[PDB]
């Protein structure tokens, strides 16, 4: 089908029958895009974005002891899904794989006959966004099942544990976000005696209930029904990323003014040719090409050490920017 996220607003307090009403009429008037501003009053008062991305997920957003805990969907999310490239098709595959394991617990699947349980590993090397992912799936999950939870749960261990009971403290206070069975729970855990033997027994038990999901993530338990290698990125994913980042300073007018960028695609459907729009997207292209071999979380990084080392200014042109970013990957190299 065609799904669209229905951002409400969180001062809103319309019911989700008109919010989704008015909605549907919205897109007859346009038989993916994002939209922000409507004709509508009703829309612009309740609702932040209509997103093509025909289902309709309408969610709001909302603002223990050796763990942090979010309500989901959870703002400090809010685009991190968009936010996370990988050359294949990796976070609609997980997100495929973990729906059809809920169905399955849903409707009882004797695990026995077909094999799935409700945790997922996600192994590679570092830098990859692993821990972002498992966040991410958890809040896309949470949006795409408000028709089965009324919200979810996110409990991210730290396994600084490591360190001089607490274990049966936090485990109780995980089990009563589990009894609320309106709520999908997510446990997530990064890899690392008698207090390591209590937590993977506690998991064990928790792990027991419908309404759980266990993320694993591994730098690299060892019986997880889903398993996915997320390796770094090439210099198409690269280039995707480098142009989130221009997109996204041209959105807050630090990279001013606003010139159009083609996309890797929309530059293969022209065959490459130079003008005056599609210049500023070729040399962003090279700069991705002598980037490959860094880690998505460097990448992040980059565009704000080429602003705070090498632009003075609030305000800065694509022209100068990409001058300034390029020197940054050569000081990333020139260090390491």
């Amino acid at each position: 089908t065609v799904h669209v996220e229905v951002h409400q607003r969180g001062s809103s307090t319309a019911k989700k029958e008109d919010i989704n009403l008015s909605v549907r009429k919205l897109l007859n008037r346009h038989n993916d895009y994002t939209w922000t501003e409507f004709d509508e009053p009703f829309l612009t008062r309740n609702v932040q974005s209509v997103s093509i991305i025909v289902a309709l997920h309408i969610f709001q957003l909302n603002e223990i002891i050796a763990a942090n805990h979010w309500v989901l969907p959870a703002a400090e999310f809010h685009g991190l899904w968009d936010s996370l490239v990988y050359d294949v098709e990796v976070k609609s595959h997980l997100l495929d794989y973990v729906m059809t394991t809920l169905l399955f617990s849903d409707k009882n699947v004797n695990s026995n006959l077909i094999t799935w349980n409700r945790v997922v590993l996600l192994h590679g090397p570092p830098g990859t966004g692993k821990t972002s992912l498992c966040k991410a799936l958890a809040q896309k999950l949470t949006i795409r099942l408000s028709s089965r939870y009324r919200y979810g749960q996110l409990i991210e261990i730290n396994s600084h544990s490591l360190f001089s009971k607490l274990v049966t403290k936090m485990f109780q206070k995980i089990q009563d976000l589990i009894d609320d069975k309106d709520a999908l729970v997510f446990v997530l855990i990064d890899e690392v005696i008698r207090v390591v033997n209590a937590v993977l027994t506690q998991i064990d038990q928790i792990k027991r209930h419908s309404n759980v999901v266990i993320l694993t993530t591994s730098n690299i338990v060892d019986r997880a029904d889903i398993k996915q290698y997320i390796g770094p990125p090439s210099a198409a994913a690269i280039f995707k990323i480098y142009l989130s980042c221009l997109e996204e300073l041209m959105k807050c007018q630090i990279i001013y003014p606003r010139q159009q960028l083609l996309t890797l695609r929309e530059l293969e459907m022209i065959g490459f040719i130079e003008n005056n729009v599609s210049k500023l997207s070729l040399l962003l292209n090279d700069i991705s090409r002598k980037s490959e071999g860094l880690s998505g979380r460097v990448l992040r990084k980059l565009p704000f050490l080429a602003h705070a080392l090498y632009v003075q200014a609030p305000t800065v042109t694509i022209e100068g920017f990409l001058q300034a970013l390029s020197l940054a990957v050569d000081k990333q190299f020139e260090e390491r």
